[PDB]
DNA sequence: CTGTTACGGCTCCATATGGAGCCGTAACAG
DNA sequence: CTGTTACGGCTCCATATGGAGCCGTAACAG
């Protein structure tokens, strides 16, 4: 009954053995890029995976006895499929479509009440219920232009070159429609731009081609730039793309019920399924619950109520009491579909299995944690294991077994530092996780906060979503927290209305603003950055040195040395995206390609570079005893001594490492860089940047897979952005962050439909004083 | 801890409701199609699969508590890739390379230890260790016939039709070459058949392409028929057509062991890596067992020893003490690879799951029985619970819950019948396994076998595979059963010499023959045809009805009525694969295809025809009372009795009826048979067939899952057919059909290298008084 | 009448070019 | 000297026709 794993030596882990005990609960701590994410998704998952797979990527580890298949809960979801809902995914439409054909009464079988099978799904729209076709204004926006100027703008469909097959196409239609491609589109008569958007459907028609030593001419159809794009959308980056020209409408006939008139025409009770498939988890579960029928009905629908309402019982204790079951999967946050595939999870009933879980309580209000605690204690119960990796300070007292990884981040961390119970690691005296567990270091309250200094952001008819037509002002000049219950719609008033509109006022972008009326004081705002977990780059040419903008000034030092002079070198030759200085057989990538018979491409080591990505003939030039190679294979923790003498290239480095990334080297590909390693090196990059007073930063929940540690230092780093002139407005749920603001705006009172208004706003101690709202409370109590 | 299911409906179970204990194990028996193959795999196998899949073809069933993922483990194997070996699937090839690494002395990495890595593979064979490349004899078998009369017969490249791809291919190859496709293919130029066999090489060429509205050119290259042959196998029915033109051949440098000299060199005591690869598992245990090594090395090397061993042991416990580890896994046979998997699965430690096996004891001798349950139960033990569904004696004794279906089979068949321990069951009234196992009922053995009427078939020089130059003689006339242990070679001495020269003697299949001298008395075989257990067709226009020919006959009665003659049909209007009778609408199919926007395409009963595969005005003529679709839609059973008057009809029914299909309907797609069927089918067509007297038959383990009392029925057909003047030779390894053979051939005395000769011969009695036989013995015991 | 041989018709399965994002470089302004 | 703006070069990701097996049918022999 203990999975002992032993020889473990995935990245960075000094040979660990570990015991975790079967079927209890076990959480890992550590810092951010510790390891404690390595051992558990690298190591264990993996290998569980692997040996369930191969029954019906082996980790770097000698033997693991015990082990189980398991399961990995991540924060990671995907557009999927529009037949995808919240009811398909969570497994509860089935259970309604049995409800319905065995007591539904006319106005009686299971297959035509769902949209997946043609029994019931409706003709018109195929049972998707939305007709999402392309806009004929979003594929010819500029219908002023002619069609050699570029009027359709679409992918696959541009005229710009002659010797392109869409060219060619566009030149075929025109001869057989008899028109001219110079000719503007809106003089062109309307039956010819009809015909070559909607094509010929099928009529034959000659297309004549020319090449450059080909010529000749064969006879087929026009499909039209219009079908073309439907059906490579269909047959599908290119999603976004196909997305971009699409606007989405409810069905005319089913008016998005996605069914056909005959099942629609069958209610329980005075409601069909649509009207109790949409409606909030809560009401549906309390209608349910006070649904009433005959003995013989009762008789022959238990069997599927109590199922229905253990699940709906279930999904609301885990903390989502606003969904709606027809809402779509595909536009669900990581937090949310975490939850309800946990919630799917513990509603199965699989038995035997360990669960690896990212983080359980991430955006979630403190007020949900007994009862998301209670949940997951449900599921441990339900005779599985736990690999929970939490760090909020509520998780820890209600664990079994406490695996702290460590002491420190990168090449110092790695070894298990302290294990045993919270009592066990609490009294610890070299753990860190425990050391703040105990108190002895903790993140003091301020004691003056700034005030506004009269500058203020206004919104105007904020009504986007469940919002109840509020108006908010966040001073400037000021840290802004925004708290809120889950649901209250501070994520939607952020990021679809003011980020968007600022973004659209200041950066020129194009992107679709909420539902705002107006907004007053955007003239005091210079610039919007925006920080977020994605990865600085996907291609291996990006380092956390170029992004910095370090590596052009190392390269001018390089450049500025005696033998460089001497050799006659450039600035940029010692880069490995250029031709000159870089190694040309791997031509600067670094890794080669071998290509087997039967078998995908094996990236192996370069032979000619051994790995060092630049040619003999640059790595033979020295700077103080160290080349090229050496410095980009170098950690900022060493760069911070050797490049002391000159400043432009210290001050960056002494901001990246006071940001907290003095353990990853220069030279790490951005490949392998992690959410909180890139939002790091985001911030340091925006800290380098000169201050010029008109900053606006919006972070959604910057705390997200960070150790208590990293949360204060992610405090000192916000506040030392914010007295530099800047105003930085973060979407906070940790009490750590939210007791050491300045300005605190608080939405609720409650979730969903219920609520949308403003509850709250001024200093945190004002708000303490409120007693309706939960916010406040824990504000009192932390205080 | 109980696996319970409720509303279980489907295929044709009758709403059982049964409650499966956990962690014991649990043997499924029923006869041939009662339904125990449904419940397991259909049911719970599927939901299982499913409920782990979506977490990371839902059943007909109500709802199950208490699953588990399963892992089903069945007698099906592919060609899979030459990269999968025995010692690859077994997992020991890994743990070989970590030892080689760890202790082996040059005369040390684990990554050029692997032929899977650019590291150590061979660059000649590119790790496969077979250059299997295309004969230029298989690609031009008929040197003497000219281009125009076909003398390229592979796929893709044929010049029969001007109009092809490949005529036109050909025709520019000729221009460019200035050659004529009329003239002979030898009295061509050597040069220009090695051009157009390994093409340019990418050397630009003129095309010149013509069709029937369309005249152009175009400049490209000719790839080669031999090379894009090789492409097309290489990016791979197809694989089989590629492998029948590809003769396999050791690679010249690594002379088949496909690594590199490096790895090669380093030895462990005298032995590279290839030398203990290529030996018995036998012999390659007592090999490491022996092993002696210094302190410092034995300190080093327990860890992956002491894995070596056990796997080692489990794989010898289970059976295979003769396979070498360097074997390719694609020419494994059902049982190997069932017991293979087993085997690896037993070893890997896997905890939790349900384990669905597809009777484990197929293909081995009654005298592994008692090692076979001790690896089961080991399993069982190991944490896990066991779905076995075991039709032998010997595994009733050693199980713990017996689940009998029935009590008959298809649409009588269904129901639980009863259920509890062996003593229950046995003591049971209505249990037809029980009744069996109480002894009520047995197989009486015969009193008077027959003798052989002079007539021999003699087998000389047989050397293939493990063959020690034997001479075999199998009387004719008699029935004839080959028994040995595992790996004796019996079945290669049947299948790859006796039925492939007789086939190509007679039938002029085309065939490799097998390492055979000579055979005598060939003459006296008139026809031989051989019964295996693939499915009688894979089209939906295949019914036992259409295999058997009473089709034709029952077409023929409809067209004889006075109805039919009047209305002026045909004999074979009501048919379902001509045009005239057939419903238009579905194309005879009887399934219409439904295609969603974004789903794959759904088969729906068709709704003009409403399922019946004709049209109104056939089903409008009656015979008696009944239609063509009533008629396709009526059991065996009671067409005996409904076709009574005409014997024509009435004599393939009985036949029918006598195999043993008497709840199975003439309607039935062949789809949806099973193997059993699919023999059963066979048999009856046959024994329908007029017997001529010089008719050979082979049998596969004819007793593949069947229960005693089918076991009975065949024994009793094929002695029956026997009795007919034919004789059949049937490779047995059941008591049962050994016990009542009339001639049985001996082949031992142990498996693999170290048998191959014949032990004994001769009726049973004579057999069963050899102390140096297994069978013998156990014969004597049964007797 | 029943079996065999050959042929016709049917269904199923098999086989390079443009856009987005980033890094480097020249020019310009405070 | 430092920040900003515009442009060039590089890498990654996206989009019908023939052969095999079976069923039905015409012709022929015992
Ligand atoms: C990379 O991968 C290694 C493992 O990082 P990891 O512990 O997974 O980070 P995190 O815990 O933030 O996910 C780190 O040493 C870093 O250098
Ligand atoms: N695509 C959508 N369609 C309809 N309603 C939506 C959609 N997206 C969000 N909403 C509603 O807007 C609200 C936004 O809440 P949100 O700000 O995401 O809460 P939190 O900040 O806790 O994540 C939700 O209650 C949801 O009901
Ligand atoms: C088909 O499928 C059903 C289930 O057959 P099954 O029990 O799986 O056969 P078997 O046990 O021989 O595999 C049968 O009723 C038959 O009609
Ligand atoms: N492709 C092959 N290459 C080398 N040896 C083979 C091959 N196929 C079979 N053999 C050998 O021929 C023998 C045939 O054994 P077989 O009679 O098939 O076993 P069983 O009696 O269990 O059916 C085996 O011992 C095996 O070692
Ligand atoms: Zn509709
Ligand atoms: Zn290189
Ligand atoms: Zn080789
Ligand atoms: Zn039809």
């Amino acid at each position: 009954d203990y999975i002992v794993v032993k020889g473990a030596r995935e990245h960075n882990l000094k040979n660990i053995d570990v015991k975790i005990p079967r079927d209890k609960f076990v959480v890992i701590t550590g810092l951010s890029g510790s390891g404690k994410s390595s051992l558990a998704f690298d190591t264990i998952y993996a290998e569980g995976q692997r040996r369930y797979v191969e029954s019906l990527e082996k980790p770097d580890v000698d033997y693991i006895d015990g082990l189980s298949p398991a399961i990995a809960i991540d924060q990671k979801t995907t557009s999927r499929n529009p037949r995808s809902t919240v009811g398909t995914v969570t497994e509860i439409y089935d259970y309604l479509r049995l409800l319905f054909a065995r007591i539904g009464t006319p106005h009686i079988t299971p297959r035509m009440f769902s949209f997946n099978n043609p029994y019931g799904a409706c003709p018109e729209c195929t049972g998707l219920g939305s007709l999402m076709r392309i806009d004929p204004d979003l594929v010819i926006p500029d219908k002023k232009l002619s069609l050699a100027q570029g009027a359709v703008r679409a992918s696959g469909w541009n005229i710009a070159n002659d010797e392109s097959y869409a060219r060619m196409y566009i030149d075929a239609l025109a001869k057989h429609y008899n028109f001219s491609v110079d000719t503007p589109v809106e003089e062109l008569p309307p039956h010819i731009l009809d015909i070559i958007l909607y094509g010929t459907n099928g009529e034959k028609i000659k297309i004549e081609y020319e090449r450059e030593n080909e010529k000749g001419t064969f006879m087929a159809s026009f499909p039209g730039i219009i079908n073309s794009m439907e059906r490579r959308y269909k047959e599908t980056v290119m999603k976004q793309y196909y997305e971009n020209f699409m606007s989405n409408i409810p069905c005319p006939v089913c008016k998005g019920a996605r069914l056909k008139k005959e099942s629609l025409a069958v209610t329980i009770g005075g409601k069909n399924i649509y009207e109790v498939c949409c409606l909030s988890i809560g009401e549906a579960k309390e209608f349910f619950a006070n649904l009433n029928l005959t003995e013989r009905q009762q008789l022959i629908a238990r069997q599927i109520l109590k199922e229905i309402n253990a699940r709906l019982g279930f999904l609301v204790d885990v903390g989502l009491d606003y969904l709606t079951l027809a809402r779509a999967a595909g536009t669900l946050s990581g937090g949310e579909a975490q939850r309800i595939r946990l919630a799917t999870q513990i509603g199965s009933g699989l038995m035997g299995v360990i669960y690896i879980l990212d983080e359980p309580s991430i955006g979630l209000h403190q007020r949900d944690n007994d009862r998301l605690l209670r949940s997951l204690k449900k599921l441990r119960d339900l005779g599985n294991t736990l690999l929970v990796v939490e760090h909020d300070e509520d998780t820890m007292y209600a664990s079994d077994y406490i695996i702290d990884l460590g002491p420190g981040a990168g090449s110092h961390g790695g070894q298990i530092v302290a294990e045993g119970t919270v009592e066990e690691i609490k009294q610890n005296p070299n753990s860190v996780t425990g050391e703040y567990l105990s108190g002895r270091k903790k993140i003091e309250v301020p004691k003056e906060r700034r005030k506004p200094n009269g500058k203020w952001l206004e919104i105007i008819g904020a009504r986007e979503n469940n919002l109840k037509n509020i108006n908010v002002r966040i001073p400037l000049g000021v840290f802004t927290c925004i708290t809120g219950v889950s649901g209250s719609g501070k994520s939607s008033l952020i990021n679809e209305i003011l980020y968007k509109r600022l973004a659209a006022e200041l950066n020129r972008a194009s992107v679709k603003p909420g539902e705002h009326d107006l907004i007053k004081g955007i003239e005091y705002l210079d610039k919007v950055i925006d920080i977020d977990q994605s990865p600085i780059g996907r291609t291996p040419r990006s380092n956390p040195a170029t992004y910095t903008g370090v590596f052009d000034f190392i390269r001018e030092i390089f450049a500025n040395t005696t033998e460089a002079k001497t050799r006659g070198y450039k600035a940029g030759r010692f880069s490995f995206n250029v031709k000159g200085g870089r190694c040309e057989a791997c031509a600067g990538d670094g890794i080669n390609k071998i290509e087997m018979h039967f078998l995908p491409d094996i990236y192996v080591p370069c032979e000619v570079c051994k790995g060092k990505r630049y040619n003999r003939e640059t790595l033979e030039v020295r700077y103080k005893g160290k080349n090229i190679a050496e410095v980009l294979d170098m950690t900022v923790e060493e760069a911070l001594e050797f490049f002391k003498n000159i400043p432009r290239i210290h001050k960056k480095i002494e901001t990246l490492y006071d940001v907290g990334l003095g353990y990853i080297k220069l030279g790490q590909s951005s490949t392998t860089l992690s959410g909180g390693e890139a939002q790091r090196v985001k911030l340091a990059t925006e800290l380098s940047r000169k201050s010029t007073g008109k900053t606006m930063y919006i972070l959604d929940e910057p705390t997200t897979g960070l150790h208590m540690a990293d949360v204060h230092r992610l405090v000192g780093i916000l506040h030392r952005l914010v007295e530099a002139g800047n105003s930085v407005v973060v979407i906070e749920h940790n009490l750590d962050v939210i007791k050491t603001a300045d300005y605190i705006i608080d939405l609720g009172p409650e979730g969903g439909s219920g609520g949308g208004l403003v509850v709250a706003e001024g200093t945190p101690e004002e708000v303490a004083k409120v007693e309706n709202s939960y916010t406040g409370q824990f504000l009192k109590k932390v205080l």
